[PDB]
Parts: C-alpha cells; sequence; structure tokens
C-alpha cells in the first residue's frame, strides 16, 4: 500500500528534528521509493511498457503522460542511492533536507496513479 | 567512516524507549552499521592476502581466518540487511527490530576482535 | 577502459597458440572480466538498483536487458575463480579453450553500452 | 600440485625476451605460483601445530619456525598479489613484472628450505 507508506514519511516529517526523527525520515523514504518504483512498473506494463529498473520505470512514467517531466525524480533516484552511506551524517542531513520534497512528488504519485 | 561510530549510533537507538520513530531510526542504522561492517571485513580480508566480493564471502572469509568466532547469526544479519528494503510492511518491521539487540551484540564483538 | 582491456584480450588470441600465449590470455581474461563485471555495477546503480557481487551484477545486467539472458556469463564468472589454480596445466588449458566465447560476450558488453 | 614445477614455469618466462606476451604470462605464473606457495606453507606449518588460514600469517609463521628469513619481501609479495588483479592498468603491469625476478629468488629459497 503506496498509500500508507507515504503517510508514514510524512508522519516522520512532521515531527521536530532529532537525529532519530531524521533516521527515522531517511529509513521510510527507502522503503517508499522502492514501493514507488515498483507500482511505477505494475502501471507501465499494463500498458505494455518494460521496467525493471527505477530509472527505466521513472522515465516512462514521464512518457506515459502519467508524472511530468520532473527532474526531481531522478534527484530522487541518486539519494536512495545515497542512503547505504549515511554512517556519514553530514550526508544524513543532506538527504533528510529533500525529503519534504520528496513527499511532495510520492502524493502527487498517489493522485495520478488513481 | 568509524564503525566504532556507527554502532554507537545503533546503540544509542536501542537504548531508547521504543515508538515507530526510534523504532524506524534503529533499523535504519543497522542498515548502515552492516554495510560499514561488511567493507571493514572486506579491507581486512585482503590486507590478509584473501579476496571477497560479497557480503557472503566476507563474512564466510571473517570465519576462516578467525576475525569474527563461527556465529551462524551472522548470516542471518545478512538477510535481515536485505529485508530492511520492504520495511512498508511493519510487521517485517517489528520482526527486524526485535534482532538489533543480538546483532548489536555482534557488532562489537568484531569492534574488539579488529583491534588486536 | 573496457574497451582497451577487450583490445589486449583479444591481441592475444590472434597469436598462435604456445604455454606463453595461452597463459597471458587468461591473465587477460581476469582482469578484463573484473573490469567488467564492476562496469555491470556502475550501470546497475545508476539505474538504481544494487550490485553486491559479481553473480549480482551479472544477473542483473540480464533484468535490466542490458547484456542478454547467457548462461555462459555464469560460465565465465567460474573460470574467473579458477585462475589462481592454474598451477593445473590441464586447468589452464580449459580455460583457454573457452576465452574466444567469452571474447564475444565481452565484445557484445561493449556494444550494448553503447 | 608441484611448487617446483610452478617456480620452473614463472622462471621459463622470466628467461624470455621481454614483449607485452611473455609479460602477462608471467604474471599470471607469479600469480598461480604465490597461491600454490602460501598453500604449501600452510601445509607446513599446519604440521607443526600453527595456524596458517590466510597468505599473512602463513608468512608470518613461516618467519616465526624459521622456515623462511626474515624478510619484508614476502609481504610486498602478497601486495603485489593483491594488485594482479588491477592489472587492465598496463602501468600496474610494469610495476608487477618489474618485481618478478626478486620474487622468483624467493619462490627459488622457499623450495630449498622446504627441503
Amino acid at each position: 500500500s503506496l498509500a500508507r507508506a507515504v503517510e508514514r514519511l510524512k508522519a516522520a516529517l512532521e515531527r521536530p528534528k532529532d537525529e532519530f526523527i531524521r533516521d527515522s525520515a531517511i529509513q521510510r523514504f527507502e522503503f517508499t521509493f522502492e514501493l514507488a518504483w515498483k507500482t511505477l512498473k505494475t502501471f507501465l506494463e499494463l500498458q505494455g511498457l518494460e521496467a525493471r529498473s527505477p530509472r527505466a520505470a521513472i522515465r516512462g512514467a514521464f512518457q506515459v503522460g502519467l508524472l511530468p517531466e520532473d527532474p526531481f525524480w531522478l534527484e530522487m533516484l541518486e539519494l536512495r542511492n545515497l542512503t547505504n552511506h549515511t554512517y556519514d551524517e553530514a550526508l544524513a542531513e543532506r538527504i533528510y533536507a529533500e525529503l519534504p520534497k520528496a513527499l511532495e512528488r510520492f502524493q502527487e504519485l498517489l493522485r495520478r496513479l488513481e
């Protein structure tokens, strides 16, 4: 349920920032981005389009006019990749700073998805 | 990066009263700490003159050289690491969180072994 | 450069076969396969996927449509792992007999990387 | 597996005029000879009751029991082995190759002593 995931990410971002809320927001962005590109695949495969990768799935969402040409999605893909190295706290802060924008794109995806 | 610092961060989250947020940040800390731990095993094995192109290989090599006690729980940790990516399923997140105190013990033992 | 690596592997396999040419070809297959799987890893990560091990990267290239589903890639992986046991000259010969086929795959990879 | 035949192969490659092919064949030969050598040292040390679970510990063990004389080049050979995996960089192939004559000598000493 992409919607539930998104709600969890929104709840973390709602709380006052401390290192635990920050890290919890990042963990939630991780599973939500995963569930999201997976759902874009499920959707693109219907209209006969191949995904097999988050970059391909995002690129397809732009073609089938689903999502609008928003380069932040590819930026989000990089962030999800950087979440592996969050043993670097300065990096964790950098990712966290982009989560609000990230949440915006997930919510716009839920609408356009239904 | 400091493995000690990653382990400390994980320890700080496990000592706190549990709630959804504390839970998810502990899982998040288990993720980069594990990531850093196998990378640390890889570097060590390579200094010994051995190779490890995967976390699985790094762990088994660590057993082989004695850098880690033969402990089947490390292999399970590798599996838990792969599962963190599907935590949109809270039941799974609760199952992972309950294994972290055990995971912490392993990281701490690795830290001890590494400075000998 | 993977291209220059493949180039060196080809130069060796075009030479008439004698033990020195044989062992140099095996040596060139090692670093070429090494540079090869790391190349895939870099690619997959850019697509938003994870490539932990050589087997992961190969399997990832398959699903992502980078490499065609060719079981020979996995066989090349095992030959890679047997290369330092070549004190066994019979093994050395067996690996060499497979290099022309390996080369095809490398060249195939170079072209599918555009 | 005969470590003697491995050394011999390394020796034969280093005796021929150098060219890109002879160079890489010598590197490939250094590669399996070092593999066989440390495994061989491992067998020897464990018959004496010592742990030798890695090329490093084998080398260290060899120095302890006196099999091999204190020689820092052995650990350098260990590192040269780790490097053979990155010879997609031709400059590294030349560095490694330049160190092989010396390497052959240590392998030759090991043999003589293992005797």
